């Protein structure tokens, strides 16, 4: 179909409504509105020679993988025997071609000016630009962001359970690894649902909501197959991803390589335990709750979920924690 222009994606109304709500080396993230509800619009340079951001822009053959494994997590939704809607939903995606749009440089500029960019500002690019544009279902804010704003010890166990099931499924379906879920891919928007659904293998299970779902985003470094063939990000020579310091989410690159032997085309579900360590150690050590573990129930939640920390790196997949993991019984 050849690419489309920016107006296909952002009809003069929607293009009208954007404002930008991140950002990353990748390129920008804006928000829009169709149908009073809000919509996340990734856009992403390939195949330019410009450094935007102070990488090289990838090529369509790189921005693939992230491009089908957005898609098969999001079916995951649609699906009977492993199903979930824990991974951010698709709308839609598309190559645009063109330059950037005067009214995203709009918002763009307003962030910058309020919050601040680490980005160039992507007013370089030429009409013949290609772009990867990826709608997402809007998932709310992350992890990161609601340090400060969660309830309680329960929330953050609702949290993990909904994150562990959702690795879970993908493994069962997919043979899916994340590799990359740090507090930054993992959003938290209001549900009205007192409890969640997923199913696995064939068997339906609920998990508490505590007033959040939780939708898992990014998969720039992940992994899937279907039918035996598989896509993923082979960082075997990188450099700088196992070389990094100050955070445990560092060292999780590093432990992932020794797992894998640094044959990143091979399937390792621990890798997701390792991620839901990372989250685990995260949501006992960098989480202010806004309400005070002062109830013997509250209490028991927070050793519950200290001997998580301390016991999960002893299981082999998310599978296998979620099914045999004293936490979720
Ligand atoms: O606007 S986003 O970029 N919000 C998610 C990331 N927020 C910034 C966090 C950055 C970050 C990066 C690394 C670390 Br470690 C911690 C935070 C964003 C990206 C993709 C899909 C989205 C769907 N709904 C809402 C937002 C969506
Ligand atoms: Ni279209």
């Amino acid at each position: 179909k050849g690419p489309v222009p920016f107006s296909h994606c952002l009809p003069t109304e929607k293009l009208q409504r954007c404002e930008k709500i991140g950002e990353g080396v990748f390129g920008e993230v804006f928000q829009t509105i169709a149908d009073h509800t809000p919509v996340a619009i990734k856009i992403i340079a390939i195949e330019g020679p410009d450094l935007v951001n102070g990488s090289h822009q990838k090529t369509f053959e790189e921005i693939l993988p992230e491009i089908i494994i957005s898609k098969e997590l999001s079916l995951l939704s649609g699906e009977v025997c492993n199903r979930t809607e824990g991974f951010i939903g698709l709308n839609s995606v598309h190559c645009v071609q063109g330059s950037y749009p005067p009214l995203l440089l709009k918002a763009w500029d307003h962030y910058n000016s309020t919050k601040g960019s680490a980005n160039d500002r992507p007013d370089f690019f030429k009409d013949d630009q290609l772009f990867i544009v990826l709608e997402f279902e809007f998932g709310g804010i992350d992890l990161e962001q609601m340090r400060t704003k969660l309830s309680s010890l329960a929330t953050a166990k609702s949290i993990l359970h909904q994150l562990t099931a959702s690795l879970a499924v993908a493994e069962a379906s997919l043979r899916f690894e994340h590799r990359d879920l740090h507090w930054g891919n993992v959003l938290l928007k209001k549900t009205s649902l007192k409890k969640l659904h997923y199913t696995l293998n064939g068997k339906s299970s609920t998990i508490p909501s505590c007033g959040l779902q939780v939708s898992i985003i990014d998969y720039t470094l992940s992994r899937l197959e279907r039918d035996g063939i598989v896509v993923f990000c082979d960082v075997s020579m990188d450099e700088d991803l196992f070389t990094g310091d100050g955070d445990y989410q560092f060292d999780i690159y590093r432990l992932m390589k020794k797992e894998n032997n640094n044959r990143w085309g091979e399937y390792h579900p621990y890798s997701n335990v390792l991620w839901l360590h990372y989250l685990t150690d995260k949501m006992l050590k960098q989480m202010t709750f806004k309400t005070k573990c002062n109830t013997p129930a509250m209490k028991q939640i927070k050793r519950k979920i200290q001997e998580f920390h301390r016991t999960m790196l002893n299981f082999s997949s998310a599978t296998d924690l979620l099914c045999q993991h004293s936490l979720f019984k």
